[PDB]
């Protein structure tokens, strides 16, 4: 079950240390579930870093971009820390967070590409439709290029077709600042 | 296995294979790749038995597969015949296309019958550089069927651009009226 | 579609199903549910017969629970436009579009055997989408139900504001009922 | 194993002789299996083709079924009185439910059950779902249907509406002796002479 | 959903402070209880603002219509804030909030349109269901046009097909009255 | 909004039931009816004087389930008052209507459906006249209640039920469904 | 079947024939729906008859396609490119994928396209499961057939290797008149003469 | 309907055969798709046909197959040996696993394969659940299937034993000119005489 | 009060059991965060009974296990196959165990992939490189060199107790409780 | 259904009783060694009681608990009731010696191992060598703890064989029967 004789389950008990974990697939209930961790720690000390590990393969943009904008909205800083694997849209929040702050373990790996949609209808709604998830994937290649510090040229061309990262080139490519390998 | 209902006459022979002796073509149901090649064939069979003779062509269909509809429009247009249509039942969608692109003044409505006519209808999945590729494609498919639309009944494509984005049905009478079909068959001579 | 009816093999013709052999009598059957194959194959046996010879009667034996509008429509209008008249005949039951093609028959020339029935009602339908083209649909089946009105009192020669009254809900009529409201002629009982 | 093909002997000529085609040139015809819209419609074909055949030979209907839907099962009854030859029964395994109905519905004096068939009677069934307005409707519907096919059975066997009423409130079997003294069939038939 | 973060009651805790989270399809369980949660803060305290989050791509009209409702009923002013996305019913909820307290981040999506529905049976009750429905229309185009200003006519003509709007165009065209973008 | 407890060891519908308030949502059935009959026994038994409050949103359901509802609340002692949001339709219609006179509530924007009983049944002739003519009884002591706490004619009550009907809140205050519109709090 | 069947006269047992066996007697050969193995087999049936019947004259090869399976799909090239007559190939409706690449693969200068017909080109598709050696050895093995097909379309068209890469890495749709202007198809076909 | 025919009822040589009839009694067999035991049995039956209408002449095996059931290909195999006439092999498409086997036991001098044609070898599949003392059983049986396949392998194609083990123990591809250096056809088949 | 694997972790004990995901993962790397905050000097016993899983969710234990201040002492009981094989190496060097009767099977990875030639070949890359990066890893972890575990992981290869102690993969069996 | 005064089977634990119950498997055998591990840590020289009433299964899962309780210091006495079959027979006979127990009308089965494959015949070779050496190792440890000699289990476990609890005192599965509370 993971309690321990210190608080209530093993998960709250991190977050007692301010620690949250971003695990699976997005979506829209798991990620509400961060939005309240995070509003509840910027209640308990506004000035205290917290920290998100990430562990995903992606998933829905809107659920993401819920998380990206509370990231950015609130007065703590966020830290970042990708183990196992940030695709898609974990490599964007993974980027998004405090600059200076953001790292990947040594056998992590990061995964980029651009969104992935679909719709059926009549040619007047599919005309609606398209241009809204190319204006959606406009504007995700724009905040890419903002937080790696890579030309929005470059982020279009590096998001065609699926692209991995291994953490040192990661680091390089300005998506994480550095990789941690031992404590302290 | 596939054998059975239609089939009388030495488990082959049927009464559509009658009427085609006498240049009659039946179009039914959704319209798909299997039974417009089927049309095509005939057609072509009719025009080698004869390239001078008319050629009937009855429709009593809801519509389907643009890209099959096609294979049957430009092959009327490609043969030496006239091909007269008839609607029975109903002409929506591709259906309706079809009918109107029949020999002018050889098209007709049966008293009871009715036509619908819209826009295309599609979907696609994938990346989103694909989804504008194919969302492209269709938008150029709507424009050409406009654009023939208005050739055959005379009206503007303003006219009929306006009246297609949204299911749009026609009494028989309001078809000859639009320019659809040429007349009402009610009792043979 | 089954039993091969020929002759005793002294030299006679080709062999054809029990239907086809019927279809030399002039006869068609109407059977099951009324949709746009069994239709089409119905409208392209009046073609042919009317082919073979223009002035002689036509026999339609219907059996159907009903079916799709559109698809009775292809047949009612084929039966109208032909040269000869289309005799009609009731056996087991006739209800919702079959109790239609059965009144539409020629004047004179429609009939029920003893014990069928008839049932009459108004159209069913169904759509889903924006409220905009649930309107545009909606308008489309009353217009349907006001033309299928307006045919029944003409071949029946009851009143329309009588047929509306009376199709609201489902009707159940007996052999002997059908003649009196104007459906069929008369009863058919032994062979005559 | 599917439709044996018999073409010798009596034929010389046209070739094609299923063994079914074969039996209804004798003026035989097997009515099997659930009575449902399309099997009962190919038993009219049927008999309307012999009568066009000869107007005045017996034709001989052959039944084992479990029975079916009644307007399906009315439209070969209502044939069968119509048509000018006389439409004789017989019984072979059962004949249940529409099934008993067609056969003591045979011309009388040429209705047969073979020694071991067994008939079995009852009541209609239905089964309807909606407004309580409709629903009112179809069982007056059904009670009309239930009325007219105790009349029918009481004509055709002799017995009084009184008598049919009791018997088929519940489902009754009869043994083919049984079903000769209640009137439903004329005799059994045991060997051919 | 994402096996561990609340445990111990997150969205009570957050409850505690007037916040209540609106996620998901719209739907007569789900609106139930976010009408049971605004009914107790009344209670509570029939003076202090509420504050209400949205992501949501829509839902039932009659359950969003509970909801709508409870909102003008109660003493406290509820501030809407749309995260992620807010699109149909829950476009309309993010519009229904209080004057001068709706927001949007920055990233955040909206879309409108019309009713969709749909029924089977006699031509009698289909007319009777159609006709209902176009009612149902009309009343929704009314309280779009209050709540964000313009006039009915332009609501009837923007909604007839989707529409997306950008946080910056939602801002313009009266549906939030601001955006979010830093706590401070 | 998912909420595990308004308090810690109190979830939000336990809190409010201790203010009175009863909540009838979704589909009438046989186990959620259960649940509403057994609150409205505990609040009569805390205090037989005071008002009980139920709120309905719902589509309808099964009639029998309704009824125990209908019953409980013509039965015990403190007055039941009604308030329909969302929706109110078929035996939802009938329970809003059935509150205490002068306290059946709409809210502005909630609409009611009001229609005849729905059946079905498969068997015997015999049976099937059995189970017709009961459906119809049923029928009529439905319309006969309706005109009770509506005051319309048992006459016209027939006649707006044959057919699905729809009523906006002001119309249900006129037909007699319901008392007033709620707007704003005091 | 559903297909209608050719005969002369009632002359007491003519002629029976089949509307596509009556048009494969003209030399016409169809190719509809989805390539695969079976359906391909057919085609190279009637393509090896044909020039056993007559090494000489033309075949006409109507194409309506969404494509299908490579290797499905070559085992009519190499047959088509084998075999003494020229093989005419007319698109209707549309030829897409391995049909575009059947199209083009015809007789230069007898290639054609309906007016309002289609095509569409890309491509290879593929998929594999299993271990990371096998799994080098298989997409090694699509890049090859990749490399080939891309080969044999700048053979046919005209075009560069180049523009054959570029213009396939993705979905690329074309009229009738940029088939006929890219070198896919030699004509259009409007009217008959 | 589907398969097309020639050659129907006529005046007394009447015959009607299908497009598969037609091209056997020219000596040619078509092997589709994959390969068991009921489409097996087809093939060995067509051969000992052709075998006793004339045991001198060559007959031609048309292949496009991605293999199959072991002991279903072994009945052809066989046959192929055993029958008098030459069986000629022709790959059009592809011939993997057991269907490459087949490609290659043609007759020495007249194995063939069209420019475009692709060809895949490997070692044996197989599985079983059961007992331990079982499972030994079927393991040790498919061991020695394979080295059975290796060694007719190797004969074939002239091959060395161990170059054959080494080059099947997984998958391997080879296109037309390797599968002739490789000695798994004698040549290329690319335009008819 | 407690459940029995709570009361275990007071005593610094984990189990990894099952297939290797995701959420059982995390669960993993939580216990292991949690414990070293407890006390960052305390050696943390890791139990393994699997038979292997999702790489990348198994490569974030390892990252954790070398990242934390503690020493992981890992337990091999029934098998450990595949990533539980990984793992089982990865452990602080000289309290690595096998109990008497366990099962360890080493082999190399498996993926798989569906759609256009170029993205084919995209995905085949980056399988091979992982190929690389995890025999490196056991090169390291069981002093063999890389050659050798090239050749024993091409194909599936069992070990018994003993087997793996002589190949370096743990470092001595356990029998009795000393 | 289940679940009395809440964890009946916690207050049995506080006795040193632990249950194995139905199919063997992970994590159902993970759940027993924990026990174990936990009763041994609150007295390591208290005898521990395992009741079983299994059909058998997972080999890889069942030695888990094997080597646990042979590993751990506590002497752990087995008691048969309804029946312990293939890895339920073998995990009963593994018990402390002399504390081996069948209920009266339990009954025992056992059998050689069960598995299966699929794959390139290369791939099966090295599967079907792996369960002969399990059986071999299993048939080894049966004959330790039984006192027959490995040629008898060999042959006795071909196919099914089962065993009433005298027959399997006899045999030497278990030590004596359990008849009434001592």
């Amino acid at each position: 079950t993971s309690r321990g004789e210190r608080s209530f389950d093993i998960y709250s008990r991190l977050l007692k240390e301010r620690v949250i974990f971003l695990t699976g697939q997005v979506e829209d209930h798991m990620a509400n579930l961060i939005v309240a961790q995070m509003l509840f720690l910027e209640a308990e000390n506004p000035e205290k870093d917290i920290y998100l590990y990430i562990n995903s393969p992606g998933g829905v943009i809107t659920a993401g971009m819920s998380i990206y904008d509370t990231m950015q909205f609130i007065k703590p800083d966020v830290s970042t820390i990708c183990m196992g694997q940030a695709a898609s849209m974990g490599a964007f929040l993974l980027t998004a967070g405090a600059k200076g702050k953001r790292f990947c373990l040594p056998n992590s790996r990061v995964m980029i590409h651009q969104p992935l949609g679909g719709y059926q209808g009549q040619a007047t709604d599919i005309e609606i439709h398209a241009r809204e998830i190319l204006k959606v994937k406009g504007r995700m290649n724009e905040l890419m290029a903002l937080h790696t510090g890579q030309s929005l040229e470059q982020i279009e061309r590096d998001t065609e077709r699926d692209r991995f990262l291994s953490a040192p080139e990661a680091v390089e490519y300005g998506l994480v600042d550095s990789i941690l390998t031992h404590r302290n």
